[PDB]
């Protein structure tokens, strides 16, 4: 039978596979691709290893790579995103899945050492990752196997401490070259997320990548979307279920203007906020003054905001002077992948008071308090449901159509030890499995039109370098 | 000291979490905080026994116990079986006020507690009434009609919750002393009601002669139209539909019926989270104002196949109809907010299958294996799926509700509101306004004194006149 | 031969006819109008003296009159809104129209006394009035011809001084007792505009009306349209023909939050501009907030923002004081209907320099600049063409509307020397009659649901002080 | 004193002068560069030939040149585009233009020409070109002198004839080898523009683009702002000056959603339409859906659109057929490059009524009529002011820079016979620049942020492929 797994609670299975069954509606690009590929199983011999945000929506990515051959082992890649009835339901569908809402930092790692204790021996031959931790361990892993140990014995954060600790675990209890084993079973690992990306071209470029590596971020149909309108939808979500404030008549503080600051910006102010961005790049802060949101600094903001996010990916961002500057019950919160974005190690030693999950009151010396979201983590995924399915099946059939690639498309070896993109025609493709459900009516070109503007009638349409 | 039992709550244990967020809702509706304030020295509604039906909220125990700060002995239920707010609910039991409320409670249940309203606390009936849909106002006034001698009604039920009101009435008279409802219709001082069907019926009444109480309107307060409904919705009917469901709203097509202020709070709600939003209206003057917003005005016949969510807003009865929902594409949304469960023909989606997705959330399947998503089984859907209004907005219209209960029960010493229904001055209206501008932090501009003359007003105010329409 | 007009130049007939022509497909409701009641002739033996902005839009207004058998003069009511091509057409049509865009205000009030020589001889028996001149003549003539004339030496401004010159000359040269001729001959007047309602209600509250007024200003489908939609629409039309600027990045002010200031500060917004409000109505004020403006003070704003339009309907909203702290070249305007709410007359002594017609570069003595549109008068109509046609065609239908009613239907002295409004039956057929248009599919209520509600299935739909 | 230029009237100087000095107020970017280059006179010895609207705008481009020392001739680039003062003021500041609104397309590409015979002898030693058509006659003229001259005697449109005609007429008129000598002193090209860029690319991949060239329509600062943040302010203007028509209620048609289509789409949902959108390409036509968008085909959009704009830079957009269908009275205009998107010349037997420059009113044989704009050609520039000066300010200080690139900046041969763009940190700086003007407030990095995010406190922030 089957075992193998940890979830908060296997009976929320029933209503995991409900809300999972109301998704795949909602997730038209991954049913296609389970409809198209499907008869080929073209995953059939992939031993897929997922560090993906266990929720709804990546059940129904993991049930398509299934649908496609795969054998599969997941878990999350953050300690909040987990929705758990997600989880029981693919625990309680046969597949090993290590994910828990509110799991500690140190059960995460464990969790993420177990993607690679196959089920009847032996290891992955795929990664699936979203922000690299999976790929992060097999690279350290046979860095220090190899010998070169010397960096494990310097953690530079208290995550890092927890991380270098289960390297040097699975080095002493593993047998001897386990890490190489693992490395050279890969085939491939597709990344989803741009910190995941940034440290695969650190990799390829000291020539320490063990093996082929896709970038999803860069899709087109991810990047223009996923963030800019899932945060469009989720962002004011999670602050509404932490909060329940009235939203118009605030004045809301947005940092950072890439694609999620961009979409954090619209999210509040199309709930009615009056939105403040910060930006250290000039044409990010040219094109938010062009929007229309006031541009300036965090220490202006510090003052008068009703509502702070965090959407830069940098670190210290709002500080400790920033939160006793603060108007009494403002609201702060993070969108951004890391806690350091806030300085909420700063805050430990004051009062907390719980609200609720994921909701804290932080009282400082002068009595003036702030209500901090998710513990300054993801707010839309500890605070509510994260991104909408409709959007995240873009991203996931991105993921399917890259493991495709590197586990079936790589006869000729065509994807060595480097990073590589998704070719424009695919992209495309993910967007146009994605039309007839939003009524979309596309217009087909005439072979005299498409000579006229140099495409071919069935694209690609646009040149590589074209930023949409 | 003594254990305090007085009560029907979900679960007492929530008191510590409602307080939590009580206390949150506090500093965020400073129209009630500053009421408080106000009135507190001379404790206006020190003899009051209101007895209030509003849904059970956070935002309502801050009113509540505005009231009691006032002076006002108080017992309390919901005006509508999904809309309380457990931890609220349960915060108040723990203050020791009564109170008959659980989110999900049966329609029974419901009609019980109302009853248990008028069974005053070591005696007595109320003397004040806070309605808000006129349910506590109908069952004195149908207990009265019927206690006199008029009882053909109660045999004539036209709902499902009619036959349960009119069985309530008739358990009451077999149960409670004779003249039980002529006792309360003495000791009644008056009632104030938000609702426009409450306020209808309350006029109606008046016309006929057979309202028994002084009525404060308080619906059509400048409060009412042109802040709660309109922005209450424009924040909470998206809010209510995204925990329902989790869907993604741009890309999709939406549907409202109405366009007077709850729809066109509820229609800006779904544009602004990126639907694209048709309407229907049946007042061409509503129907024109949609038009100019943008929206496309269509029949629900047109709407039916192609909407990926439907909102009925109207007040109306019938308006999607189990024709329609058999059109309707696979797994589209429905849901209401309007006051009354008839909108939408949840009636006859009952022989059909219901599978429960969670609490307030239904998939309804159909012999062609097409389904719908029910929200709130077709009760106001802001309230079922989510938390309501926010809090800041609620502050006004719940400040006019205390306003009004210390007109009525403090200020009519003279008579001045007979069994009649009145409503607030303007003076009051900008006043209430006025105590919420510091916090969004609004600089009022002071007329001086020839600028004020000039436009032909006191610096003071009124600003308007009484037909300004703002 | 006709010459019985005043127009800049009668060559732009053709032009002017083309645009009219173009106007009537946009005003359904006054074409349904004309279907309606031409074969009545409801009109005839009308003579109405009108005086009203003398625009395209308006031609269509005067033309539908006389297909009900009106006999018309006609003039504007500002001395920079007329569209000389619509005058034009008017004038090659063969009714006396006394409108030139920039004629002189001392031109203005000349022609408002031609409105009442009645070519063939008497007096007009029927005012279409848009701002109570034509009606302020009337009642201050009469007013000084029962001996009351002390306030004729009285003026507080220059145009007031230039209305009393005008008084003064009409009794010297006209015979005596025309005033008591007109007032006795004038049926009725249909007034426009807050500005005049007001004016009328002093005067009927005071007993000196001469004669019944119906109140247009205040049908629904005036007041919540003409000034939310037609500003929304017309407001940053003059800026754009005014000054090119871009909107996008700016700042703007608008002074009042009443319809005018909603429609105005709606058209900013969409335009690109962050928007911030003053008021001195605390309803009004969190209705600005509650959409999200900073309502602020002329005093916080003067400094900062980019475009200033004041829209109060009060006076010295915009002060000497304001303007020299404004910023180099920041662009004033207004919109409300004097022009006193910005302090014009206080900058006559400052280098003006002109740019075009209706924009002025003004030099205060530190050398900063502000660049003035329209002299202070109404932007939509100096700097570019008023409202668009279809929301004029509402305004316009209640016009024909309130003038067939105190014309026509007058005979049981239902209207007395006091002000009146339309019915609302009559206001949601003016409605009705623009639904089709723009493609509206309005729904029939079931007699069941119209009883449910207390309806009849045929309206009135709302009560009579229903807010809309 | 100077003779050598061909305008619609030079007494439109003054006029031109003022509005050019509101402009350099506008155009921050711009004046900053003349500030900094000034000294250095990096364009003394420069000799640019110079196609591009000859706009208020142009004009301070233009200055900006001569201010670092450029030798100019200066011509349109669309019939339609000139501002008669504009040019007039650059006529009378002694600068040779041949630039009138509504010239002939014979009169244009004689003028295309005469930027050729330099004043006092000699050729051009710079292009700066928007569209490509100053670069396609010396390359056109050069491959027939190089001796293939079969091309010029098969044309296919109206202006192909007369491109043909002209380059035939030079061969013959001018001394052998006249375009190789051009070619031989053509130090380099920007190009501002997709349709220019396309061309350059297409000779560049052939071999014979004859001189280096710098796609400035790429610029970050070019190419997401521009047309995006212009289109949005200026496609409505120019509706609403060619028609006044009310927007709100009315439903419009956008073909395209590249950045003209995006930015067009914006300005007409912002203006109060309902917007329906047309596209070929699946990626874009999902941001058109997810934007709210409904997207349709054009024979779904002709029977119910009021309101067709053309932005694909493709052919045969709107047909006959198309036009044929709508509905009385329906609006048509085109803000792509060529007047071809709409079939402007399948209309030329119908009955056409000028109403008044740049607009028309086409009869159809069943009396149905259609609005047409600007004759099919680029509205925005045709029937108003085409962009504000803020916006292209930073497309023209790309321009300036482009051009001190190549004519001062290629001592060392980087830039070869092919296509470049600026460098992204000069893309930076031109962002930069324009940001106190708004009143932006950037944000400094700290020395450990800028190393946390793996830049450089200046910058540049993002890499290469980032697409904002
Ligand atoms: N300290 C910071 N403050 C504001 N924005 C920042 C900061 N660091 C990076 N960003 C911006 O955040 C976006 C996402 O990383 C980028 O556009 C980047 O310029
Ligand atoms: N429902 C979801 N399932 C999986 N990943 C998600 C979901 N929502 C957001 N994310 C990802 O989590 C981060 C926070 O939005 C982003 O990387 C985003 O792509
Ligand atoms: N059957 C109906 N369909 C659509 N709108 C309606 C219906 N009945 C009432 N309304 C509208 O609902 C709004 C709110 O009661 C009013 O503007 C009213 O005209
Ligand atoms: N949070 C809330 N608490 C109490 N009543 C509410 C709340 N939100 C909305 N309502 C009321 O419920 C109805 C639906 O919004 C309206 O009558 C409104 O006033
Ligand atoms: N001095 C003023 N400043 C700002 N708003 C004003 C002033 N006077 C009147 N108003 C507002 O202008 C609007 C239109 O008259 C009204 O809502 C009124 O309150
Ligand atoms: N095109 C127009 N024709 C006639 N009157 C107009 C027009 N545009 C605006 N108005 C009126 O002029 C004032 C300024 O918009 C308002 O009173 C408005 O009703
Ligand atoms: N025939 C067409 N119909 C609609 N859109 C088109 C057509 N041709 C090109 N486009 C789109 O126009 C945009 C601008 O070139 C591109 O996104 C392209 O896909
Ligand atoms: N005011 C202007 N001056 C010069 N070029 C312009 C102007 N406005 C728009 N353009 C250009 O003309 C085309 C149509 O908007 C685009 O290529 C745009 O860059
Ligand atoms: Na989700
Ligand atoms: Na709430
Ligand atoms: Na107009
Ligand atoms: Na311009």
């Amino acid at each position: 039978g089957f075992t193998d797994y940890i979830v908060k609670d296997i009976a929320l299975a029933d209503f995991g596979r409900k809300e999972i069954s109301l998704a795949e509606t909602e997730m038209p690009g991954l049913m296609a691709t389970r409809e198209e590929y499907g008869p080929k199983q073209p995953l059939k011999g992939a031993r897929i290893a997922g560090s993906l945000h266990m929720t709804i929506q990546t059940a129904v990515l993991i049930e398509t790579l299934a649908a496609l051959g795969a054998d599969i082992r997941w878990v999350s890649c953050n300690i909040y995103s987990t929705q758990d009835h997600a989880a029981a339901a693919i625990a309680a569908a046969g597949i090993p899945v290590f994910a828990v809402k509110g799991e500690t930092l140190t059960e995460y790692w464990d969790y993420t050492a177990k993607l690679f204790d196959w089920h009847g021996g032996g290891t992955p031959n795929m990664i699936l990752d979203d922000g690299g931790d999976a790929t992060m361990l097999v690279h350290a892993g046979y860095r220090a196997e190899q010998g070169d140990t010397a960096f494990l014995d310097k953690p530079g954060s208290e995550e890092e401490e927890i991380f270098y600790a289960l390297v040097k675990r699975l080095l002493k209890e593993k047998p001897k070259g386990w890490f190489a084993e693992i490395a050279k079973n890969i085939k491939g690992v597709s990344e989803e997320t741009t910190t995941g990306v940034h440290r695969l071209y650190e990799m390829a470029n000291k020539g320490t990548l063990l093996f082929p590596a896709i970038n999803v971020n860069d899709s087109v149909t991810k990047s223009k979307f996923d963030n800019l309108y899932g945060c469009r939808e989720s962002l004011v979500d999670g602050i509404r279920r932490g909060t329940d404030v009235m939203l118009s008549g605030k004045v809301a503080m947005v940092a950072g203007f890439g694609d999620v600051g961009k979409g954090s910006a619209a999210s509040l102010r199309q709930a009615g906020c009056r939105v403040m961005v910060s930006e250290v790049d000039p044409i990010c802060a040219l094109q938010a003054a062009m929007e229309g949101y006031e541009v300036v600094t965090m220490e202006d903001a510090a003052p008068r905001a009703d509502i702070f996010v965090t959407a830069t990916g940098n670190k210290d961002i709002i500080t400790i002077e920033h939160m006793r500057a603060m108007k009494d019950r403002a609201i702060v919160c993070n969108i951004g992948h890391f806690d350091n974005e806030i300085q909420i190690a700063s805050l430990r030693n004051l009062k907390w008071t719980n609200i609720k999950p994921q909701v804290d009151e932080i009282e400082f010396p002068d009595k003036h308090r702030i209500i901090m979201l998710s513990e300054g983590r993801l707010v839309n995924l500890g605070n509510a449901m994260g991104h909408p399915s409709f959007v995240m099946s873009a991203s996931f059939t991105n993921q399917t159509l890259a493991q495709i690639e590197l586990f079936a498309n790589n006869k000729d070896s065509k994807y060595a030890k480097k990073v590589y993109v998704l070719p424009k025609t695919l992209d495309e493709k993910v967007a146009r499995l994605h039309l007839a459900k939003i009524g979309v009516k596309l217009t087909e070109l005439r072979k005299d039109q498409a000579d006229y503007i140099g495409v071919k009638q069935e694209g690609p349409y646009k040149s590589d370098h074209y930023r949409y």
